[PDB]
């Protein structure tokens, strides 16, 4: 009867019956272990806290990707930095407008057990590793100091796993300076904000940060699968972007299971008085 | 383990968890089992059958939604009836909305009642009131809401806020039920209910959902980040006559001063995952 609980401030917890262990290996940057779960699958677990659980993950890719590619005019070269695991690159392969993806992640580690245990990236992951791959080129390496020295991006998508915790790319108004440079004119750029609820002051401290740089901003939230749900999103356009529509014609063709494009306007959700503290 | 821990396990084997300072109470009453918990971070948590119920410090992300969409969209709710809501969360909300001339709450469980008004203390004096029936609008009456809904009706707005659909609760979500619901409202008139986990008790949604639909002049769905619950929680509502409930009374919304539900932002109510959508 094991059990994989992962807590969060103001002892809320995540838990999860799983049916056994399956690697536990240790990396220069954290430790990854991979659990075989009751009813969600696979879980991926990243300094005992949850990456994604294999059956469910998609409602955490779906609502990260879309929404800004679906929001873009014409989203040809694209940034992500983190997705190890390969679920966002994925998600961002499924639009056809794409020609290159460029993808920053700092620990290999990840990415190989990912590719071996987790299998959700389809073969991107392993064709990325070895550069054989005709649109996704995978770079080892630290997201902050590449979108120092790189621009030329429409869509730039922040999905780490936070080595050194969350203030690395989210309190960092010299960072947002960075990728609102990095963005090409329009652009936009999305990131995971974390839990709605219990990281409420982090989420309106980045939001506020970013108002200041980006030409305008947005939040949003959904219910994500493996995390303390909702989960906070934000955006920061650069440009022609109005991130209130998107294109919900390009969208019936993804296949979608979770974010409903035709229903864009229900992806804003946030609490009272939240939203009455910007 | 270094602390005491309190855990709601749900289908597939998820788990919605709280570390708690100390158990207060655990009363078997007739109908279920009643337990009270002091949580290190969410204020008192109630639960029924090891079921969460409400955590005083958050409880608003569930009665709020529950009660005000509802009460928003209904041109003139002067009288409502409430199933359930021992608590006494759901008929705080209501009694918010001036318009309201007379509620009826009818909860089958008087344990809950007592032990709610004593250890939890959300309902600002209106459970004691009426239970010595001396509320001035609230008038309670312990029964099964089942059997009640066949002999009154004259409700502009019907709010059912009972536990999960697993035993005599579940014949609140029962066509025979839907049918005596759907008549004892008036024209217009709205009635809604909570309808589980979204992720989890999908089956216990899509079921009611279409047993609504086949009832009601008009069924919607939405859904509510509620604290303590499985995240999302969804909610059905259903209509008789022109009520559209796509649509709130927003300026009405602004007295009421809420921490959760937004009515200027209503479209936003109604997240729910595509593939639930597409299994309607
Ligand atoms: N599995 C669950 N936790 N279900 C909670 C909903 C049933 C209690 N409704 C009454 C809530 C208090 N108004």
């Amino acid at each position: 009867d094991m059990e994989f609980i992962e807590w969060y401030p103001r002892g809320y917890g995540v838990a999860f019956k799983v049916k056994r262990k399956i690697l536990e290996e240790q990396s220069e940057y954290q430790k990854i272990e991979v659990y075989e779960t009751e009813g969600f699958g696979k879980l991926l677990a990243i300094d005992g806290t949850v990456q994604l659980v294999t059956e469910g993950e998609k409602s955490y890719h779906e609502p990260l990707v879309h929404p800004a590619m679906l929001a873009h005019p014409n989203p040809r070269r694209v940034l992500i930095i983190g997705g190890g695991d390969g679920g966002a690159i994925r998600e961002v392969l499924k639009h056809e407008e794409v020609e290159e993806v460029i993808m920053v992640e700092i620990d290999k580690k990840v990415i190989e057990i990912s590719a071996k245990y987790i299998g959700i990236d389809g073969g991107i992951l392993e064709k990325m590793l070895s550069d054989k791959h005709e649109k996704g080129k995978l770079i080892i390496g630290d997201g902050v100091k590449f979108i120092e020295e790189n621009s030329g991006f429409d869509v730039i998508i922040v999905d780490s796993t936070d080595p050194v915790g969350p203030a690395e790319m989210l309190f960092s108004e010299e960072f947002y300076k960075n990728a609102y440079r990095a963005l090409n004119d329009p652009g936009i750029y999305v990131t995971q904000a974390g839990s709605v609820y219990l990281f409420t002051d982090e989420f309106l401290t980045a939001y506020r940060k970013m108002r200041k740089v980006f030409d305008k901003v947005y939040y949003y939230s959904f219910p994500v699968i493996g995390y303390a749900s909702p989960w906070a999103f934000l955006v920061g356009v650069k440009g022609s972007i109005d991130f209130m529509k998107v294109d919900a014609e390009k969208g019936k063709k993804l296949g979608l299971e979770y974010y409903d494009p035709d229903k864009h306007e229900t992806l804003f959700q946030m609490p009272r008085y939240i939203v009455q503290m910007l």
